[PDB]
């Protein structure tokens, strides 16, 4: 046992190992997505820089699961990142629209994960959880369902131009 | 022979001539373009602008062509410079469709300049052409394809709340 | 076809494709090194530092792969980020060579991307691949090697010390 | 009753002062210890600058309690501080092994504390253990740990350079 563990069971070490996976395939998701928009064919740059950020985001998320991880004793195992769902993802609303169902996603695997800290007592795993977690994804969520809404009041996605002036308005 | 030639095959010295030719030839095209938006019946300012902007960039090209073949020895002989195909550019989007066409046909010209310089083993002409040329292309036709999309989607050319948009928002 | 694709082969397309996985996959290697030497029975922290700055610079060199892809009119299409290889990297001198012999396989990679660019006549990609990666590459093997050398000559692995010292002389 | 005592169990606020006499014996400890390589036979100057910081943090903790019995409306009870249990520490790693094994139990104490506030439905005191305490254990549990690790690498305690050489690399 690592000289530094202390009230870290041994689930909860392998559930971390699987938020990190997660983590890093939301990641993978995004960088698809932002370079989807920088197609030539496509052309929504802004898109393409909301998404990239996004992108860059979710490895610091995995990256301080990690950090959590060794801080706790625990051992981290690494699996395959899974290749995003699409490899065109279709116009702006669908890309938000499917960015919401991934956040949503990752969202209820932090829950199980808060919930699993909580059936075994780990209140510094439950703090962590809440802290660096909890209302990023709460965050998260409202804003690209505010996106979306606003995307499709605007007509899309048959309007190319309600996509262009989202581009250039709310996300530029 | 000139005291500085060295490695310097005729048929590149003739090419590079062919070159400045060509650059000259689209910087014309694009003042033509520019102008045109210029038009009290177009009005579009910022199109003006781009294609102005892009019309001195050519003069650069060609500038630098005519450096180069005094560099190497060669002698620069001129020949006149066309008018461009067109009096009346007809739209925005037009207008960014001939000048994917005319950067495309530039790019093809300087592939075909360095295929030249390969066959007669000349690698600082193949190196100058990389260097200051190449990639300038691609980054061209990759705006101008970029534009091209956007003006389409947003409804171009029938729809002028489209051009005026574009003009305002992409190249203001 | 896309509008701003000119001499960009299938072959190359595929190859890009290709790289940029490879290049992913070697991000993925440098981040579980990383993390190796941040566990409380190991605690190089310097080491720690290095390779996540090497896992960051990998995943740059991923994504100016599929700006290029899109420049030229390519489309990306991503596979799977394979694991890397082991999940205990042993010591500094063993984690050292196993970067030097992944930066070699991914040179070995870029000359064979160079070979089929000139097979194919494809100026532009050649000038990319030399002027982005080629040079970076053999730094970064040198750099290894210079690495791999030192900790040999202070008496690595088996000397806990020499570990120690060079954390903190060379990677500090 | 006290004008301010919401929700507080007379069991929370026992635990409460014991807390604070833990804390305090930590400060002991740790003053015992930095004192210790300030000896002329010892003369190991940056281990007693760690402890005597060490040290004051510990201070700090007890007076953050104290402040929270009164807030929540109950009673400081002190009791006598003991004196640590060694006289002679021993060498830099035995002290770093002592640290670690002292830093655990005010953990594990903190955790029977938390336990407490759960059973008794006091979130506000949950909140304030996990804001103000259980990272800082973990954070400093992590620290010692790698402390040891290196001292133990670099071939203490037998050898005095390698506490040397740790004294003015790490903690200097
Ligand atoms: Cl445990
Ligand atoms: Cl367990
Ligand atoms: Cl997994
Ligand atoms: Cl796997
Ligand atoms: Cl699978
Ligand atoms: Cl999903
Ligand atoms: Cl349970
Ligand atoms: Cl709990
Ligand atoms: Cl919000
Ligand atoms: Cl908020
Ligand atoms: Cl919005
Ligand atoms: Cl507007
Ligand atoms: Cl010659
Ligand atoms: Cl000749
Ligand atoms: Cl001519
Ligand atoms: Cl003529
Ligand atoms: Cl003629
Ligand atoms: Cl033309
Ligand atoms: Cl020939
Ligand atoms: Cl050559
Ligand atoms: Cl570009
Ligand atoms: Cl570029
Ligand atoms: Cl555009
Ligand atoms: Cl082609
Ligand atoms: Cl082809
Ligand atoms: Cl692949
Ligand atoms: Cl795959
Ligand atoms: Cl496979
Ligand atoms: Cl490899
Ligand atoms: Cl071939
Ligand atoms: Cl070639
Ligand atoms: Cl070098
Ligand atoms: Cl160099
Ligand atoms: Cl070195
Ligand atoms: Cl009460
Ligand atoms: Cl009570
Ligand atoms: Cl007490
Ligand atoms: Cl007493
Ligand atoms: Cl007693
Ligand atoms: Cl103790
Ligand atoms: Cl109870
Ligand atoms: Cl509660
Ligand atoms: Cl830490
Ligand atoms: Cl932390
Ligand atoms: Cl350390
Ligand atoms: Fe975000
Ligand atoms: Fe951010
Ligand atoms: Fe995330
Ligand atoms: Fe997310
Ligand atoms: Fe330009
Ligand atoms: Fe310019
Ligand atoms: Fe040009
Ligand atoms: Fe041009
Ligand atoms: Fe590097
Ligand atoms: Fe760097
Ligand atoms: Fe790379
Ligand atoms: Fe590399
Ligand atoms: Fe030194
Ligand atoms: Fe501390
Ligand atoms: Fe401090
Ligand atoms: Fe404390
Ligand atoms: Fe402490
Ligand atoms: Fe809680
Ligand atoms: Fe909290
Ligand atoms: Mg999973
Ligand atoms: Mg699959
Ligand atoms: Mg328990
Ligand atoms: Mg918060
Ligand atoms: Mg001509
Ligand atoms: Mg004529
Ligand atoms: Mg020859
Ligand atoms: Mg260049
Ligand atoms: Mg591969
Ligand atoms: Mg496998
Ligand atoms: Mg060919
Ligand atoms: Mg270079
Ligand atoms: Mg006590
Ligand atoms: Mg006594
Ligand atoms: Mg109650
Ligand atoms: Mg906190």
């Amino acid at each position: 046992t690592s000289q530094v563990r202390q009230n870290y069971h041994q689930d909860s070490e392998a559930a971390i190992n699987r938020q990190i996976n997660l983590e890093l395939y939301a990641s993978y998701v995004y960088l698809s997505m932002s370079y989807y928009f920088d197609r030539d064919d496509v052309a929504l740059k802004n898109f393409a820089k909301y998404f990239l950020h996004q992108s860059h985001e979710e490895r610091e998320h995995a990256e301080k699961l990690m950090k959590l991880q060794n801080q706790r004793g625990g051992r981290i195992f690494l699996q395959d990142i899974k290749k995003p769902d699409c490899d065109d993802w279709e116009s702006g609303l669908n890309a938000m629209e499917c960015a919401l169902h991934l956040e949503k996603n990752v969202n209820q695997s932090l829950l199980e994960l808060h919930k699993l800290a909580t059936d075994k007592n780990d209140p510094h795993l439950c703090d962590f959880i809440e802290t660096h977690y909890l209302n990023e994804q709460v965050k998260a969520i409202k804003e690209l369902g505010d996106h979306v809404t606003n995307l499709r009041k605007m007509g899309a996605p048959e309007s190319g131009l309600a996509e262009y002036l989202f581009d250039k308005h709310t996300l530029g």
